[PDB]
């Protein structure tokens, strides 16, 4: 049974998954995505180091394949991350002029978003901008441009494709008493009051065993920032306990503005954390107990 169809029946937009070309051509990934998921994200093919490995010169072969596949199969598309220190090529992190880096960042955003204009439901514009104590992470963008880089990125993105929902995303937003959770709420409220077009907060939900329960309180706190949408993305859970997965799903159902959930991958062996077997399908592409528990939870 399709978790995407069932979550849509409960009033949400999608249950999605991250993938890319060589997953769609191997294993049983394409068949599972076709049957069970409503939205696809590029795992790597839209990141900066994959799309702009040298200045002004873009690589789109991998991203084009995924966008075309999604359109042919009637799936929604999410994409990202436009500005994320973890996937920056060296040529960007060696720029020291504020004007130059601003133009480089705007060109990167505008080029990617224009190519797929109108085809992408959600863009992750800025990722992992916060330290664990809630201060802003001292990346090349903060050091060279200053805190204005976040407003600039979102303004540029809105102009490039007004149809897309624009998100900021971060991890370790899984507990309501963790300082980073309240910090992103504080800053997003301030940015939206200044007219910055942040449509969503995406919570990168990479969980250890037993941490699902905390999301029931953290996700409503994230929603208190007043963005139109929030989402769970990059979801995986060490051990893949049904209890942890059901708690995350119910957090989504309890938060009106939470539009859906994206899991990090299909089958355990293709996880970056494969030894923790943290996904919903096993190494033989069989649905795991957590998958069936989600199905039952969505039907009750």
């Amino acid at each position: 049974q399709s978790v995407d169809q069932l979550i849509k029946a409960r009033g949400k937009v999608y249950f999605g998954v991250a993938t890319d070309q060589n997953r769609l051509t191997t294993g049983k990934n394409a068949a599972i995505i076709q049957a069970d998921f409503g939205m696809v994200w590029p795992e790597n093919s839209m990141q900066w180091d994959a799309t702009e490995p040298s200045q002004g010169n873009f690589n789109f072969a991998g991203a084009d394949y995924l966008v075309n596949w999604a359109q042919q199969n009637g799936k929604l598309i999410g994409a990202g991350c436009l500005v994320w220190h973890s996937f920056l090529p060296s040529w960007v992190s060696s720029i020291t002029d504020k004007n130059t880096l601003t133009n480089v960042m705007k060109n990167h955003i505008t080029t990617l978003m224009t190519r797929y204009k109108g085809k992408i439901r959600t863009w992750d514009v800025v990722g992992e901008a916060f330290n664990e104590d809630g201060s802003l992470r001292q990346t090349v963008f903060l050091n060279v441009i200053g805190e204005d880089y976040i407003p600039i990125a979102f303004q540029t993105a809105r102009a490039a494709d007004p149809n897309a929902k624009l998100y900021i995303m971060d991890y370790n937003l899984d507990s309501a008493s963790y300082p980073k959770t309240q910090a992103i709420v504080n800053r997003v409220k301030q940015w939206r009051a200044a007219g910055v077009p942040i449509d969503g907060i995406g919570s990168q939900t990479h969980l250890s065993a037993g941490q699902g329960a905390g999301v029931l309180q953290a996700l409503p706190l994230l929603a208190s920032a007043g963005t139109p949408e929030v989402s769970i993305l990059m979801l995986d859970v060490a051990g893949a306990s049904p209890t942890d997965y059901v708690n995350v799903v119910n957090a989504c159902l309890n938060v009106q503005s939470c539009v859906g959930i994206t899991v990090m991958g299909v089958a355990d062996p293709d996880s970056a954390f494969a030894s923790t077997t943290p996904l919903l399908f096993d190494g033989n592409f069989n649905p795991k107990p957590a998958y069936n528990a989600i199905v039952q939870d969505l039907q009750q």
